[PDB]
DNA sequence: CGGCTCGCGCA
DNA sequence: TGCGCGAAGCCGAT
């Protein structure tokens, strides 16, 4: 609609009608900030042209029943703080409870709302959302893509195989979509308890906790501190103190050299837009910059293109034909071992290293970029049937990553066991042709030995 | 046809 | 640790 840094092509139309007379609300899903939020800010350009008020809209789902306390802890006290936000630049926040397709179509009309947006997801619950709420109401609907640098309908149009062709796509598209972000305006116009539904949630997810053997959880809650606030100091100590040394270490596990950005990126509490103009203007190592450049541009924005394309992006069938074919022809094939979803859990398997793995899952909720390979990997190695593998790896990733339920979780999973957006490999038993990882090959990469002892 | 985000042998 | 090769199937630039 309107707007001098606001590129058209950000958004598009989920349905078409006639603008009402009332505020335009913003149905907040995934880009959970202030600042440098494109659908915080389409929105406003246009309660701006209509000379009304725009407000902000959260659905809180049943969804964090099936995930641990971690999560929602990490969340909630970032919504805390982004309703503080809000209400500085005289933006109202509204936390509704249920099903978004309800409660949505029932607030935009007990607010007799004139417009709704919504920032992009592709996953599948927030389609059928979408898709409820477009039968419900009958004021136009929108949806602006405010998590990657360019607009995922825009950056390809069918799914891509690999990254080397991805790559090209990408970064002849970054001269116009890589901008920076204009200040959100105030509002001029006017017009549940967060508190109450932290409580009642931790509740409710009490019994579910993840503990040890006398009683003690094993979630160590400090290592992240959640919100907007602090996700742009560990944004800013990693381009000043990590960033040099990104690209020789990214894969050493005990060098705390990542952007520990994914927790904070997943949530939305801080634009991946923001951190690439930051890392393109710091004068650092060219080949570190290069290295973090493909991991927060082309992978994670070609996750979002493996999970909008494949609607089966948890499921064995979005596997490419030559691994679902591998991994067919070894399923009679003799396992060194088979473990069950509980003992993966609970780090009980012969391999120390595995283990220890696990055990960072469990005590930091991020466990190193490197060891998320070789832990999934291990995974199939060990399990029935390529289905087992695929659930479990899921399961564990979703349940204890802080970064789960993520389209770069469903494509590092497929990637890990059905070489997706990957290469075919030297024949094996049980793996067949997808990418064999050894405990002798990580020897030669990093000191295992303190890995294992750090994690017990 | 050339090139893709492992293990392996050898400085 | 750093390099160069090997084993593998397929995209896409023509
Ligand atoms: C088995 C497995 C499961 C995964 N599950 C998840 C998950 O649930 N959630 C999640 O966010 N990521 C997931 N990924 C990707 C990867 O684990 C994380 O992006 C990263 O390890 C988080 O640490 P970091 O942000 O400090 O890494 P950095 O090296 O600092 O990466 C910077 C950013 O680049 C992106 N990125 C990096 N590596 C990848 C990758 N392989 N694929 C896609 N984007 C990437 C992320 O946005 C990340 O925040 C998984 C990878 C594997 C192998």
């Amino acid at each position: 609609p309107r707007g001098s840094h606001m590129n058209p092509k950000r958004i598009r139309a989920l349905k078409s009608g006639k603008q009402g007379d009332g505020p335009v609300v913003y149905w907040m899903s995934r880009d959970q900030r202030a600042e440098d939020n494109w659908a915080l800010l389409f929105s406003r350009a246009i309660a701006k042209e209509a000379n009304v008020p725009v407000v902000v809209v959260f659905c809180l789902t049943d969804e964090f029943l099936e995930a641990g306390i971690r999560q929602y802890e990490f969340m909630l006290k970032g919504l805390q703080e982004l309703e503080v936000s809000l209400s500085r630049k005289k933006i109202p926040s509204f936390f509704l409870r249920g099903d978004p397709g309800e409660k949505i179509s029932r607030f935009v009309k007990d607010y007799n709302a004139g417009t709704l947006v919504t920032d992009f997801s592709p996953l599948r619950i927030k389609n059928q959302w979408i898709e409820k709420v477009i039968s419900g109401i009958s004021i136009p609907f929108f949806e602006v893509d405010a998590h990657n640098v360019v607009p995922c309908w825009e950056a390809s149009q069918k799914h891509e195989y690999a990254a080397h062709t991805f790559r090209p796509k990408l970064y002849a598209l970054l001269p116009e979509f890589l901008e920076e972000f204009p200040e959100l305006e105030p509002n001029s116009v006017t017009p549940e308890t967060l508190s109450d539904v932290l409580e009642t949630g931790v509740k409710a997810l009490l019994p579910e906790r993840a503990l040890l053997k006398n009683k003690d959880p094993l979630f160590e809650p400090w290592h992240f501190e959640p919100g907007e606030k602090a996700a742009k100091k560990v944004m800013e100590s990693f381009i000043a103190d990590r960033l040099d040394s990104y690209g020789a270490l990214r894969n050493d596990p005990t060098k705390n050299m990542l952007s520990n950005l994914s927790p904070y990126l997943h949530f939305g509490q801080i634009s991946s837009q923001r951190v690439v103009l930051e890392v393109e203007k710091a004068e650092s190592n060219p080949g570190s910059k290069k290295a973090f450049l493909d991991e927060i541009l082309i992978w994670k924005e070609i996750s979002d293109n493996f999970c909008y394309y494949n609607p089966g992006y948890d499921g064995f069938e979005s596997f490419p034909s030559w691994a679902k074919e591998s991994l067919n022809a070894h399923r009679n094939d003799v396992r060194s071992h088979i473990y069950t979803l509980e003992e993966f859990e609970a780090g009980k398997t012969h391999d120390p290293l595995w283990n220890a793995s696990q055990m960072e899952l469990l005590s930091t909720g991020k466990m190193h970029g490197y060891t998320r390979m070789y832990w999934a990997k291990k995974i199939l190695e060990w399990s029935e049937s390529p289905e087992k593998a695929l659930e479990i790896a899921i399961c564990l990733n979703d349940r204890y990553e802080l970064d789960g339920r993520d389209p770069n979780g469903y494509a590092g999973i497929a990637w890990s066991i059905g070489g997706v957006h990957d290469r075919a490999w030297g024949e094996r038993e049980v793996t067949g042709k997808i990418r064999y990882m050894s405990y002798e090959g990580c020897k030669r990469k990093f000191d295992v030995k303190l890995y294992i002892e750090k994690y017990s």
